[PDB]
């Protein structure tokens, strides 16, 4: 009954959002990880920040309570920059995350879920990638912000389930009840 899953946040950090509203971004992670992070859970986080290039903000392996985890997303500093890349992202979470010695539990049939936040169509397409770690066992949940159609949030997410559509960083709060059935059933 206890829940186990490693959970890798690959969160747009260019221009598509301001930095207020990145700060939004951060917050509504924070709210994801206060309440599905249960009292006795086994649930690491990791966060990855990406323009063109993605920044390993923490690993899954780094902070072991919700509260450093928390106090770790609320400290990631938004860095800017142009061409949100969402496939060199993805590619990025594959190479470095998902792994054992980041902390990865892939290899012990632990849930593996990784949640990609985007205010903007993708500079290159990340369907292959998307993929590639949907068939591996990777749950990718994408929630699209402003400036993402339906397609689009269909090329990132493993399925209809994990697909989340927004019109600003302020509304992504509604998803929340949504978001967390569907992280429920990607850990039953």
């Amino acid at each position: 009954e206890k829940k186990k899953a490693d959970i890798v946040f690959l969160l747009d950090g260019s221009i598509n959002f301001r930095r207020d509203s990145f700060q939004e971004v951060l917050r509504f992670v924070s709210e994801i990880v206060d309440t599905v992070y249960e009292d006795g859970d086994s649930i690491q986080v990791g966060l990855v920040q990406y323009n063109s290039d993605p920044t390993d903000e923490f690993f899954l392996k780094d902070f072991s309570t919700k509260r450093q985890i928390i106090d770790a997303i609320n400290k990631v500093v938004y860095k800017g920059g142009r061409h949100a890349n969402t496939k060199v992202g993805l590619e990025h979470l594959r190479v470095n995350h998902f792994v054992p010695e980041a902390g990865s539990r892939l290899d012990q049939r632990v849930p593996q879920i990784a949640f990609v936040i985007t205010g903007g169509k993708s500079v290159e397409d990340a369907q292959d990638v998307s993929l590639a770690l949907t068939q591996r066992g990777v749950k990718v949940f994408a929630v699209g912000v402003r400036n993402i159609d339906s397609e689009e949030v269909g090329k990132i997410a493993s399925n209809s389930a994990t697909a989340f559509r927004v019109g600003n960083v302020q509304e992504l709060s509604e998803l929340s009840e949504q978001v967390l059935e569907t992280l429920h059933d990607a850990m039953h």
